[PDB]
DNA sequence: CTATTGAGACGAATCTGATCGG
DNA sequence: CCGATCAGATTCGTCTCAATAG
């Protein structure tokens, strides 16, 4: 059958890279290419699209990025299937993204033919099973953050401050401080540096 | 006239793109596609290449990631012109990356025509510093202020802060007040081009 | 001029204690 | 129970402002 796909990446090289690879599949039609959440959300309605390809680390003055956005897309566009596609390889972040009950995750650091492997499944997941098994079978089942906790442990590595994260996600500095100091408690780290080391590696 | 190109990026979707971006240029010939800095080095002598388009942030066990690697390649593989294509948006990093005699810097956040125009400079023998790059060059650049040279104490503060120590601890630890440590930490971030603490720590990862 | 060093004012963050769900 | 969410008090850290001599 015929699907209509939206591609939402902050890097136009990767964005051209995908559309180039989705020319090969006849029944696939790329009906747009956006480079921020505000652009994605503004022209989402105007386009009849069954499925969307998005990334985690993206700019968004309004609608935010990552889990904050995936829930917002799901909320104000439930009709639309969502394929996440992230450069991030941190089990703690990924752990919370998998609960969202999205159409699938293709990793940016996975072989190129995993994206075709995703759309093949969604037409008639498998992709969302592998990581969940691997993540758990890697000895990182003791690193199961909640959505909020990941959605800070991402933004805090992006470089956004706690005051800044509270203003962007419409909570208080202390609710974020809670979710943050909670996150490190779940990971087993004490000081900002040690957290960023358990975020840099995995 | 024609050349020989290498591409090295951990994300094969980027690698798929970069390769397809140079199919548009008839006189360019793609002669390598590597993901890591271990594979890239082994096959460097085994191929006759005149240019490399490599990403800073990639996995490396034997050889480093970022500035440390570009310093090794400039040392061991000196004939080969390097263009850096990275998702990094850190003035301090990019700055220290720029001052290693690299043919040109392109960004992943930069427009798609940037890599063509960066090669168009290596076609007409010169560099392309895009809008997006120049925008970050503004941050670090000020008027004098020690010619952006860190002081003996400032250097000592960033070191400990990078070790994992807190600022109040360093105040007790280095014969002075919190004001002096904060002052000298904050002060030293203005010189390098960083603004937050996260941006500081990553610059003090590249210098390894 | 800067460098090194601060004091007081103010923000930026952590620490209890409390308030409602499956 | 713990999830998310906050309002006190209190500290960590920064900011405004300004002093030492080199
Ligand atoms: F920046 Be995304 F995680 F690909
Ligand atoms: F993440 Be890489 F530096 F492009
Ligand atoms: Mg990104
Ligand atoms: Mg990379």
């Amino acid at each position: 059958n015929n699907m209509n796909v939206i591609i939402a990446d902050d890097h136009p090289i990767v964005l051209f890279g995908i559309r180039k690879s989705l020319e090969q599949i006849e029944w696939v039609n790329v009906v747009g290419e956006f480079e921020d959440s505000t652009a994605l959300i503004n022209n989402l309605p105007k386009l009849d699209a069954h499925v969307l390809i998005t990334d985690l680390s993206m700019p968004g003055d309004k609608y935010g990025d990552g889990i904050t956005l995936i829930k917002y897309i799901k909320r104000h566009f439930p009709s639309l299937s969502i394929i996440v596609l992230t450069m991030n390889n941190n089990p703690a972040i990924l752990s919370a993204v998998l609960d969202l009950d999205i159409e699938g995750i293709v990793l940016k650091q996975g072989a190129p033919t995993d994206l075709p492997k995703a759309l093949a499944a969604l037409q008639k997941p498998e992709s969302v099973s592998r990581l969940l098994e691997k993540i758990s079978a890697g000895g990182y089942g003791d690193k199961r953050l909640s959505p909020k906790e990941s959605e800070v442990l991402r933004l805090f590595a992006e470089g956004f401050l706690v005051t800044e994260i509270a203003k962007k996600l419409n909570r208080s500095i202390k609710t974020i401080s809670s979710q943050k100091k909670s996150a490190m408690m779940k990971l087993g780290v004490e000081n900002d540096i040690a957290l960023l080391n358990y975020l840099s590696s995995v």
